[PDB]
C-alpha cells in the first residue's frame, strides 16, 4: 500500500496558517509581515485583553491586509465556561509531590495565590466535590486529591504528583457533576462584539455536545448567521460527542497537550488521528491548535525533532495549523510563520486524492443533496479529463467546502461577490478566492465575465494553459467541463 | 454474489426487436401491425429481391410510421462477398455420408444444381483449392473434401457428412488463400441505392478485419457519412480481429449457427458471451441475430424450450433481437413480435447497473474525451440522487449513446432536431427519443423549450412526479440536475 | 470483466452425467457401454415399475461396474406425494379452449380417463376446491377452472387453454388448502427397499420446506443415516423455502420444465440462475434435470440447438445433467451420454475459480467449524504454490466435498476404505476417488500407504510429474504441501 | 477507513526494546534492572571501548539473563567505515557563520582539534574534493565550503552555518567520488570477535548497496553464517538501493536523524513512512533508532511532547525501539525503558490484521516456496476459527519470522531446540520462544512432547483455555488446527 516518492508539491495544496496577534504583532507593519509570510488568520484570544485592544487588531489586520491587497481572516477565540485558577504571587507555584494545599472559593485569593494557599473560580465548589475526589489542573498534569472541608469556602488536599503550575490554569472534574453553562457571561458580552465588529468566525471553547454548539449560534443571533462556529474539543465528553458535534458546526480544533484528563498521553495520539479522519469524511476543517516549533519563541532557528513534528501533524490530515505565543509573545515573529509555510509544503508528500476521493464518496448517505451531487460528480471529471483547475462561482462559499472535500488532484479556484466569503475560505485548504465587484463591475447573469474572471486568475498563477481542461460550477445546479483558450 | 428477485422490469430498459420485412409483411396495414407490436427497426435483405421491391419497403414502413406518429428505423442489409453454392433442382439436396459429388465455376449449372453436380460462384475456385482439402458449406455443417480436379471447372469429391441442404449456401474456405473483396460489385451498386434512398443503418456481411470497414465507408461516400454501419461477424477472421473492428464500427450483429467453421458447436456459447461483453464495454450495441422462436412461423404460440432461448440471449446481454423468417415469410407476424417483446422485458430480471456502470468507467482510458466525462459524471449524479430519468440534447444522438454506455437506473430522453436521429436510436437500449421541431418551433439558444419537451414527456410517460430530480446533458459540454415542478 | 479464450479444459473439471435406466439400458452390456460412454449415476425411477424390476437394475449396474473395475452410483428417484392425473385411453387426451370437461375422484375412471371425464388421485379434492378456482396440469401448461359439483366426486370444468396431456400427469393446486404429506404411503414402502438394497442416494420428490426434509430421512432410519437425500424443487413454495431446504439436504434438483405454476416461463431462467449459485455458495451440487437433447432419442446426432442449451445450463454452473428417456427407452443411449461429456467437457472455458474461490470463502459464517477451516486453507495453498493435484484421505468423504466447496484449480483426489464413499463422490464435480482396501492391505496410522496411493494415480491419470507440487488433507484435522518424488 | 477504539492492546503485540549497555548499566545487578524491565536485545557498541570491555559486557549479560532465567540478545553494533572528524580540545568545537577555518588529513591534530583548524580520517581528502564543494559534518547540520588547497594535507574552508559539534563525528562528502569500502579494518577485526564469542546479531553500519552485505558476511565466514545481519540504513545511496538490500539483509535499522544530507529535514518523516512500510511487506523487522526520550538521561519523567513521538513511532509500524545514552550512561536507565515499553503497549491500539494480513499476501510473487505457503495459510486458518494462539516448530526460526509477517491476530509461540534461536527472536514482534532440551529431554520426532510444551506455555501465559483452537506448525511441512484440551 503506497510506493510513494519525492518531489512535486505545488505551492496550493499547503496547510494553513493561523497566528495568534500579540504584542510582537499587533503593528500594522508586524502584521504586514506576518501576512507576507504566510498568514491566513488572524486569531484574537478573549482571554486576555480588553475590548479596547482587541478593537485596535482588527482595525490593524484590516488595514495591513488592505494595503497588501489581500483578505486575511478575523477570529475571535472564547474565553469559554471551563472552571480555572487564580494568579499566582511568583511566576508561577510549585507543587511538590508529598504536600498538603488549600483551594479556595473566596474571590479575596484570586489575585493572592500560592503554594499553599490558591483561588478556584467556581464558586459552588464546596457543595459539589467530596473527600477522596481528584482535582485535575492544567491539563491534568498537576493531580490534587481532597482531604476534608477546612471552611465553607476552603478545602484542605493533597499534592499527589509534582509539577509547577502558572496563573490562570483549567481545572477540570470529572467525578463531580458540575453542569457548565455552554456559554459564560463574560462569552455572551464577547460574542455581541464579535457580531458588531464583523469577524469571521468564533473558535468556541469547551464545547462537548452538540447541543451546546446550538447556544453559541443562539447568542450570535440572526445577524451573526454568517459567522461560522468551530468548535474546540478539550475534554472527553466532547471525544465522546464528536460525530453530533461535527455535522453541527463548520470545524473542529484541537490540541495534542489540551484533550483532558481521561485521555492518557500514550493514547492522544490515537485520537488525533480519529478526530481527523471524522473531519475529514464529514468535509470539514480540522485545526491542529498544539503548540510545535515552540523552541522557536527565542531562537531563529528551530529543532529538527520540532520540523518532523509538524511534518507528522501535516502528513496525518492537519488541514490547518495555529500559532500561539511563538507569534503573539516571541522574538522572531516571521521566521516562525515562514518555517510553518516551508514544513507545510514540504511536508504533503505522499498525499493522495485518485482513490481517496473514491473512498469518502463511497461514505456519504445516499440519496445526498443536489448541490453535493453535483460537487462530487464534478471532481470526478477532474480525474477523468486529467486536468488541471477548478473555478466555482459561489455566493455563501458553501460550494467551494463541498469540491474541496471530495479533494481533487487540482487547485480549487473560488469567484464571489461577498468580501466576507474570500476571508472565510482561508480556512480551507486547496481553495482560492478571486473577488468580483458586484457593485463596481456589475452585470454577470452571463454568467460570462466571472468565468472567465477566474480562468484568467488560473492562467496567471501558472497553473492552466492553452490546451488544458477547466472544471466549471454554479450550484447552490451547473456543472461544464471546459477547454482553454 | 447477486442475490436477485423476481418483481420489477419497468416498461422502459427492455431490448429491442428488429424485423425482417417480407411478403407477409410488406403491406403498409401488417407494417402498422408490427409497429403496434414492438418493431423498432424493419429490416430489408438484399441477398433477395429487386431495388424496386425494396424501394416499396422503403415506401411502406415510411407510410406505416407516420400514420401511427412514430419513427421506425429502416435498414440495409448487405449481401456481402462470402462465396455461395447455386440453386438445386429439387427444394434443396440431400447429402449422403460416403457419396461423391462434383463441384462447378460453369455458370451453366448455377439453376440446375443437384445432390450429384453443382455450382459454386467463385470463378477463380479451381486455381486455389488442392486435393486433400475441405469445402464448408451452409455454416460449415456439410463437409466436402476435395479428391481431384475433373477439369478446369470441376472438382470431384467427397461428402464427408450426411445433410441435407438448400439453396445459394455459404461456403467456407479456410486452409485456402481466398482474398475476397470488402464489397461485392452488388454491394457497391446496392449502397448508392441505400444512399439515396436515405437508410439509416447498413448490417454489413462477412466484415473480417477493420480496415474492411473503412472501404465500406468509402463506398458510402460523404453523402452516406451519417449512415450507421453495423458489423456482422460471420467466420474465424472476424473474430480474431474484434477489438479492432468493434472500435471502429457502429455496431456488432452475430448469429449462434452463423460463427463459421473454425468454432465448434459447444464453444459457440462462448464465444456469444465474450462479444457481448466486448460490446458492453466499448458501449456500442450488440445484435442477437440468432433464430429463436422458429415454431411460430407456423404456430400461434412458441414452445418454453424458445422461451429460455431468448431468456438467456437477453439476460447475458443482447440489446437487440433480429427476426428473420418469422416476421417476413411466417403466418403469425404479429404473435411473433409480441412475444419477443414480453420476454425481453419479462427476461431482464438482474440486470444489475449499480456497480456495473462502475466497472465500465473504470476500464476506459484516461484521459478521456471532455464529451465522454461529461456522459459518465451525469450518471454519476444519478445514482447518488436517487432519482430519475434523463433529458439529453444531442443533434447527432452520440451524447445519447455515451450516456447508455454508463448503463443508469433510470430511463433516458433524447431531444433532437434530427429526424434521422430519432430512427437511428431505436437500436440504443433505454433511449427515447422526443424530436424538436427546428424549423417550426425554432429559438432555443435558452436553451429553455427543448429541455421542458424532455420532461413534458418523462412526466406524460409516468416516470417523473413533482419533487423527482432529472438530470440534464447538452454536450458536444454541460450537465443540470434539475427538481421536477 | 472477464476476457476468455478457447483453449485448454483438461478431462476433469467436467460436469457430471445421470443416466436414467430403462428397457433400452437395464442389460448388463447396455449398462457396460453407458458406463463406457460417461454415467456416473444409474437413476432408478421409482414412478414406474415392480420393486422385482429395480432389483435387476441394481443387481445388472453392480455386474457391470465390478466387470470393468469402477464404482458407479445407484439412486433411487422417489414418486412423491404431488397429486397426479388417471391415464387416458388413447396415447393421450387432447384438450381444446372452449370445452368443458369433468374431474372425478372415482377410482373407477383411473384407467378409463377421456378428454371428457378423467380421473385425479387426490380423494378429498371435492371438499377443498371451490367453483372459480385453477386446476393446472401437467406442469401447469394445461389449465382448468372449476364451474360446479357434479356430485360429491366429479367436478364440471372449463379448458382454458389448448393443450395435448398424457397419462399420469402432475397436478398443481395453488390457492387452495392441500396439506400432502412429505412422503406418500408408497414412498415409505420404497425407502425401506431402498434402504434394505443399499442405494446411495434418494432423489426426493416434491418437497417444499426443510422440515419434510428431516422427514425422508426418519423415513430411512438409522441404517440409512449415510444415505445422501437430493431434494427436488418442483413448486413455489420450495422456492420460496430453499435456503432453509438446501443447508438441510445434500443436494438439489431442479428442472427446466418442472418448476410449477407461479414462476412464468420467461422468469424461469432467472429461477435457474439463482438457485445455481445459492448451491454453490453452500458448497453443495446442483444437477440439471431438464432434458435437453430430446432429438437423440430417435436420432444419433443432435441439432446446434441442443447442443447450445447444454452448454449455457453447463457453462452456468450445473454440476450434474440427469438424461431421461433418452437413456431409459431412447433409440441411441450410448451416443447421447458420450455427447454429453463432450459437451460437459468443452462447454466449461471460461469457468472462473482463482477469485471465484476467494468470493465463496468471504461468504461463509466466522467462526467456521476447524475441518472447514482446515479445507479452504488448503486449497488457498494450491493457488499460492501454483500446483497441482490435491490428495484427500477421507472416510465418509465430507473432507472432499468440503474441498470441492471451494473449487481448486487442480484434480482432486480423495482416499477412501469405504466403497459407498466411491460411489457417492460421483456426483461431485473435479473429485475422484482411490479405494483402499482396508482388509486386505490394512496398517495406515502412518499415514504412509493410502497418501502414496493417491500420488501414484496422480502421477499415471498424467496431472503430476517429478517436481510439482501436491497438497494433502487427512481433516475430520491436518495439511501438508508435498513435492512430488 | 478505520473508526478506531481504546481499550484492550494485550501484553503481546508491543513493540522490543534494544538498551545500549554503557557505564551505567554495564553491572550485573543493572542488567538484572534492565531485562525486568523490557530488555530485549543488549547493543554493544564498538565505535567505543576496548574488546576487554566488550568481553565483561558479553559475560555481565549473560551472567544476568541466567540468573532471571531468560534469554537475552546480545548485538554487535560496528563502527562502520564513514568518514569521521577527530576530536576537539574543549567538550566540543563552536562554530560561526561567517569564520574561515582548516581541515587536515594530518595525524598530529587527530587529538587537538579546535574550531580553527581539525582533523579529518580520510587520508586522501585533498586528492578528492575540488575549491568550491561543501563538507557535511554531523549528520549535515553543519554545512562546510572548500575555498583552496593550504597544502597537501590542508583546506581552507568556510562555515555556511553556525552550528557547534563534539567528538568524532561523521562527514559526508557526495558530489566527490568515495569508494569506501563495505568493511573498514576496524570492522574486519571486531567481526571476528564478533563470530569468537557467539554474537546473536551485527547492526552493520554505512551499507550503501546489496553488494556491500555481502561483503559482511564474507567476512563473517563459515562459522558467522547463522549471525543475522542487520543494515543501518544513514545515507541517499542506502535510501537508493534499499528495495535489494531489504531482501538481502536481516532488517533495517533507520534513524529520523542520521538519515544523511540529500534528505532534507521535512521530508525525514516520509522516508521513514515509506522504509517502514517497505519492511513490513518484505517481512523484515525494522529498527527505529532516532533517539526519543532524551530528557530521562537526567529526568525520571519524561515530556508529553516526547511520549507523543514514541507514540508515532510506533503507531506508525515500527517494531523494535533502541535506546542509546538513556541507558547507556543515563541516570535513570530502568525508568527509561519502563516508559518505553507502557508507550510501545499503550499506543499499539488501532494496529489492524484482518485485512492487513491479506494485504501482504496480495503482494508476494506467485509461485511462492512450499514453507512460505504454509505459514500464510496457517495466518489464514486462525481469522477462519477466530482463535487464538500459534505454536510453531522452528530450528532456526524462520517458519517463526514467515507468520510474524502475516500477521495473525493471536500470539505465536515458537518452540526450539536452537538457544541461540531463542535470543535471535526477541527482535520479532509478537513472537515468543519456548526452548526445548533436546539433549536432556530427548525424543521428539512424535512430534509429541515440544507441541504440548507450546501448548503448556500458552495455557499458563493465560492465552488458550479448554475450549479455544490453536494452529500448530512444523515447516522447512506441516500445519495443524488444535482443539485446546
Amino acid at each position: 500500500l503506497t510506493l510513494s516518492i519525492f518531489d512535486p508539491v505545488a505551492n496550493y495544496r499547503a496547510a494553513r496558517i493561523i497566528c495568534t496577534i500579540g504584542p510582537s504583532t499587533q503593528s500594522v507593519e508586524a502584521l504586514k509581515g506576518l501576512i507576507q509570510s504566510g498568514m491566513s488568520v488572524a486569531r484574537m484570544n478573549f482571554s486576555h485583553g480588553s475590548h479596547e485592544y482587541h478593537q485596535t487588531t482588527i482595525n490593524n489586520v484590516r488595514q495591513a491586509a488592505a494595503e497588501l491587497g489581500v483578505n486575511i481572516a478575523i477570529a475571535l477565540d472564547t474565553k469559554g465556561p471551563e472552571i480555572r485558577t487564580g494568579q499566582f504571587v511568583g511566576g508561577d507555584a510549585v507543587m511538590e509531590r508529598g504536600a498538603t494545599c488549600y483551594v479556595t472559593t473566596d474571590p479575596a485569593f484570586a489575585d493572592k495565590g500560592t503554594k499553599d494557599k490558591f483561588y478556584i473560580d467556581y464558586q459552588n465548589l464546596s457543595k459539589v466535590v467530596r473527600p477522596g475526589n481528584y482535582i485535575y489542573i492544567d491539563d491534568g498534569i498537576l493531580i490534587l486529591q481532597v482531604q476534608s472541608h477546612e471552611d465553607e469556602q476552603t478545602l484542605e488536599c493533597t499534592v499527589t504528583n509534582s509539577h509547577t503550575i502558572s496563573d490562570r490554569r483549567g481545572v477540570n472534574l470529572p467525578g463531580c457533576d458540575v453542569d457548565l453553562p455552554a456559554v459564560s457571561a463574560k462569552d455572551r458580552v464577547d460574542l455581541q462584539f464579535g457580531v458588531e465588529q464583523g469577524v469571521d468566525m468564533i473558535f468556541a471553547s469547551f464545547i462537548r455536545s452538540a447541543e451546546q454548539v446550538g447556544d453559541v449560534r443562539k447568542a450570535l443571533g440572526p445577524k451573526g448567521r454568517d459567522i461560522m462556529i468551530i468548535c474546540k474539543i478539550e475534554n472527553h465528553q466532547g471525544v465522546q460527542n464528536i460525530d453530533s458535534i461535527i455535522e453541527e458546526s463548520d470545524g473542529i480544533m484541537v490540541a495534542r497537550g489540551d484533550l483532558g484528563v481521561e485521555i492518557p498521553a500514550e493514547k492522544v495520539v490515537v485520537a488525533q488521528k480519529i478526530l481527523i479522519s471524522k473531519c475529514n469524511v464529514a468535509g470539514k476543517p480540522v485545526i491542529c491548535a498544539t503548540q510545535m516549533l515552540e523552541s522557536m519563541t527565542y531562537n531563529p532557528r528551530p529543532t529538527r525533532a520540532e520540523v518532523s513534528d509538524v511534518a507528522n501533524a501535516v502528513f496525518n490530515g492537519a488541514d490547518c495549523v495555529m500559532l500561539s505565543g511563538e507569534t503573539a509573545k516571541g522574538k522572531y515573529p516571521n521566521e516562525v510563520v515562514q518555517y510553518m509555510a516551508r514544513i507545510c509544503l514540504e511536508a504533503q508528500s505522499a498525499l493522495n486524492e485518485y482513490v481517496f476521493f473514491n473512498s469518502i464518496k463511497k461514505l456519504q448517505h445516499i440519496p445526498m443533496s443536489a448541490d453535493e451531487a453535483v460537487c462530487s460528480s464534478a471532481v470526478n471529471s477532474v480525474y477523468e479529463t486529467k486536468a488541471k483547475a477548478m473555478v466555482v462561482l459561489s455566493n455563501t462559499g458553501r460550494s467551494a467546502r463541498l469540491v474541496a472535500k471530495y479533494r481533487p488532484n487540482c487547485p480549487i479556484v473560488c469567484v464571489t461577490t461577498r468580501l466576507q466569503t474570500c476571508r472565510q475560505l482561508n480556512i480551507t485548504q486547496g481553495v482560492e478566492s478571486v473577488f468580483f465587484d458586484a457593485d463596481k463591475l456589475g452585470h454577470d447573469w452571463g454568467k460570462e465575465h466571472r468565468v472567465a474572471a477566474g480562468v484568467e486568475f488560473a492562467k496567471s498563477k501558472g497553473y492552466v494553459q492553452t490546451g488544458d481542461y477547466c472544471v466549471v460550477i454554479h450550484a447552490d445546479n451547473q456543472t461544464r467541463i471546459l477547454l482553454v483558450e
